């Protein structure tokens, strides 16, 4: 509930900001876009330092109403009355969902995006706000890809038992801890792997599942069924799903896209990928066939279910995840 | 702290601690060279955790052992009762100590109730609670604990962490100046503690100590923590802060028994834990440093932190908050 | 069978030379003891570079029969030339049991100690060759002690189950390994471990046992029952026995002591340790019983059969060693 | 020998090369990759040891795959079939692959019959030994390797081993003249192949590369090897000897897949492994070096390995011998 804590911290603001991709990105595609925004009103859900205000302000923006849920906003308030913008952009304490703005605005912006795109559900909320939008009104960003596709790491399904295996000593300090290695290796293969990798790890092409901002109604963040039938491009086996997302702020003049894949620069969000806890041995032609499913649950994240298995062999794997405790394997 | 409890119940957080060899094996080395306080006794363990502490119990040759654990991690603790043939003698108990209700009262309680700097997490509350279970000339493990502190210079440590700040003193980041919140930045910084280790050739005077009896203290004793230091400079430098280390001992019937966490003995799991002055003190050798710590507990589970320090000969004073809940972790 | 290929290189035999608590001791005890050796007779059984029979020269033997098996004996030789000793030291290439000296001699010198002593079972030559001893002739050494000792040494034996759990995995490459877990144990406790140790791992007192070279025969070392009855002086996990030895030159003028004790300095023989596979719990003033069993086998080494038992809780554990093949474990 | 195939009894020793990945992950991503070489076929392992290439053949999906074993592991093996159900498919077949006698040709030979300097321990003579069994138009796994070698420049290595020897040129040693012996113990340390790695800025030309293509040599062609070589230096240096690694390739149905040992690549288990001269060649840049390395097969199942070497333009020789049965691991 009040992981908001965590965002009350300007090192944790500073984090965000100082990723260029993250960051310039942002401020391209707005002034990139300036038409969308001269003279007109904005609401920026969650600006905490206030940085998507400012680049707004800089676009030409009228009126902007930055939002932010934190104590984080007080100092967004301090930052707007030192840069002079008093006139322009309005601070406003406390969630999207539970504030009221004067009016109904031009375009949302706003970043959301979490692990996986979906981690910490803020997208609901970026969604929640379209109760300001005036009809016609734009959001930015507009839509959101995610990614998935099967890789081949045994080094990192081979960590997982190396790291139970403390729990398989018959006599550690004279006791035996065998009989609780199987919920050590169930607990590491619960937990979702945050580090980038070489994307010759790959081994089919990805399938994308779209989100169109505009469009889409908070409720259909609760349940995602990313259904998925890929056609392995090499044989080997296969120890889980890899994941990135792509957000694209269409404009009036431009779409600017901000990636997060393995093949564009590295970005705070790195790649997310799930261990099976069953290998899947696959030659090339073969279809591996199965769906994710992301369940929204009570800790602000999602309980992830990865159902996978090889049309030609028929053998099958099922993974279940919990994306509030990943792994944050990045060293280097 | 529902939190709190999240933490402990995973496995690999168990493991971690557990895998710290010298404070996981002083304990046994602790229990077992004076098993005549433990052999035909009954126990109480508080916050078992994987039930190690409870199993050195057994090996000592105890009667009854009551392991209270308030995470999941109580599942998993009876499993390995069973899998160990100790269902005979360690009684797995789910719950709070404060919450629960032991049939009987215990010749000894043992715990591993410690964290950064000592009080961090405020599990000594817990574990002066369980006195309440404790027999007149019952014995305790630990049985004492000793913090220790000192004066330290650092100055990569403290450009390191100014220069984070630093990122909030510029005039136009993307066009926007941030320079407005400088201040709040280094206020910010400095309010952690960093944990790691460090060579005791950064240390400038001898450590004052400050000792908890286990057996004496009432749980809100440690409500108000005030500890007053006089340093008599032993080099002269830029003092950047304070370096805090704790010992723990086990008055056993047989033997005493020390841990320790000085950068002067083995490394543990919870390293030592250095302040930061926002502003480094200037100190001469022979000089006297003097303040205190205040430790003031809080709805929240911590720690409200204040170290106020002035070298007296020039009369220059500094004044620092710690935020126990936001440590950097520099190792 | 030709391990004396082995002692051939120059660099093996540097190897014993360069421990100066070994060459320094040996010519100590012998120019120490002048009179035993001035005008008399002398034998060198394996004298390899000849740095004995060199000491024996030094301290005013007339003459020294230097036997070696290897080719170190070629340049055993050519030292010999070289240092002008050609009139009192003579090279007998071959091994003891078939060469022939051509007469009796005063004193039998030899260096003939391997790890836990009896290791590679040369002290049979050193006594094989009392055959050409007058009567009433001495021998460098004279005794050798063996010390064993109960230690506890937590980090060690985890080391054995860390290793061996390279075999615990259900899926490595894909293929399961986990029914070969338990002979992977096995094979490391099979192993001796060769390095030193902080002195404070013992747990009682070291029990030693005696042979005396002047009495001994050469069966007597086929078959070496070393009973044992500790009394524990520090309560805790025993994790198995620490062993090391001594050994004594009894000269006319004195004895010198060689020691490779725990206490002592460090020597090329390191110390050996022998892991339980149980571990047995004691406390200070229980006693720990068994007997330590050496069994010389075909690969001119020793089985080794460790039974004990904790007396008071009648709790035992029982052990067997592969003598041969030792774990090298010294690094700094 | 009866101490080589002891040797490869020992788990430890098959652990050790499992756990190299780059070698062990090679093989399966050949054999997969090029299913077609396997899917339905009958097989060869020579030497699986821990049965390692012959679960790969069965991921492929052969149908019957004889995997012969010459040590104890031979058992070690087969209970492994068992666990893993491929009894069905994987024959273990104690004994060496000279002396067995197979029901059947196979469409494939598989083996790991690489040694340092890709020839020591001499198995390549056992693996086209079994070539016996091969049907025609039959494929091999490795199908070819390549031998590299270049010039080293290393001076710290050589005073490291030159410094070992040069215990032997003292005058009194306990007063004891070893000099007469110094001579003999360069020879000795200098017949030593260095076993470790290094950086490839340490090599002074281009390597030549010498191909046995495993698919048509007989087991006695390897009984005599003779590489010329011509190095157009590069730089001008000393030249402290030779440096030799190996690559290997999986000429496969569908794609070759290699397996390097090279300085450039990820390291193994292998290491690389370099010679020494007694005596530093001189070398200008654009200078040529020219000789041969003689590599004679013995009773003893080594290898008696000769290096001469000449820098053209001065007319400076260099003749060493090496003795592959004594490699100093300087790692
Ligand atoms: N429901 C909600 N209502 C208001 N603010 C929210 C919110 N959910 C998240 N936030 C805030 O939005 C911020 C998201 S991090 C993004 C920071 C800033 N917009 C930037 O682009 O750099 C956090 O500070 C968080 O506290
Ligand atoms: N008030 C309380 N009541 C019961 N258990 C508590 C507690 N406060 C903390 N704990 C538990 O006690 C454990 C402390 S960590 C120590 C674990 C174990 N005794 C060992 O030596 O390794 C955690 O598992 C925590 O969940
Ligand atoms: N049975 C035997 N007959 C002759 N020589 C033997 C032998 N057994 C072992 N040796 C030789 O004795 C030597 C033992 S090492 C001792 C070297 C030398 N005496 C010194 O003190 O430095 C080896 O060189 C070995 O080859
Ligand atoms: N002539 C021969 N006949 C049968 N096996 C042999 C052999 N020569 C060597 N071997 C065995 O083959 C193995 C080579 S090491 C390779 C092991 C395994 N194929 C792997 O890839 O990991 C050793 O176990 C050795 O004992």
């Amino acid at each position: 509930v009040q992981y908001f804590q965590f965002y009350g911290y300007l090192s944790q603001q500073q984090n965000m900001m100082q990723d260029y991709v993250r960051t310039g990105t942002y401020q391209r595609a707005i002034l990139q876009n300036h038409t969308d925004f001269k003279d007109k009103i904005v609401l920026d859900v969650g600006c905490g330092s206030g940085i998507l205000s400012f680049f707004a302000a800089q676009a030409g923006a009228r009126k902007i109403y930055a939002v932010e849920a934190s104590t984080m906003a007080q100092h967004a308030e301090v930052l707007v009355k030192s840069n002079n913008l008093t006139d322009r952009i309005v601070v406003i304490p406390g969630k999207v969902e539970e504030v009221s703005l004067p009016e109904q605005v031009d375009i949302i912006i706003s970043e959301p995006m979490g692990y996986m795109l979906f981690n910490e559900r803020m997208l609901e909320s970026y969604l929640h706000a379209k109760k300001y939008l005036k009809p016609s009104g734009n959001m930015f960003p507009t839509i959101g890809d995610v990614h998935l596709a099967p890789f081949t790491d045994e080094q990192l399904y081979m960590e997982q038992f190396t790291k139970a295996n403390f729990w398989y000593q018959p006599s550690f300090h004279g006791v035996d801890l065998s009989a609780l290695r199987g919920a050590a290796v169930d607990e590491y293969f619960r937990q979702p792997v945050v580090d980038t990798f070489d994307i010759r790890i790959l081994m089919a092409k990805s399938v994308k599942y779209t989100v169109n901002f505009l469009e889409a109604k908070e409720g259909d963040l609760h349940r995602i069924e990313i259904p998925f039938k890929f056609h392995m491009l090499h044989s080997g086996l296969v120890h889980g799903l890899a994941f990135w997302f792509d957000v694209a702020f269409i404009g009036s003049i431009m779409t600017v896209w901000l990636s997060t894949a393995p093949t564009e620069p590295l970005t705070h969000w790195y790649q997310v990928r799930c261990l099976f806890q069953s290998p899947l041995f696959a030659k090339a032609g073969d279809t591996l066939s199965g769906t994710c499913l992301l369940i929204a649950n009570k800790r602000q994240s999602y309980d992830i279910s990865i159902v996978a298995q090889v049309d030609q062999t028929g053998s099958k794997s099922s993974n279940l995840l919990d994306l509030k405790n990943p792994f944050f394997r990045y060293t280097g």
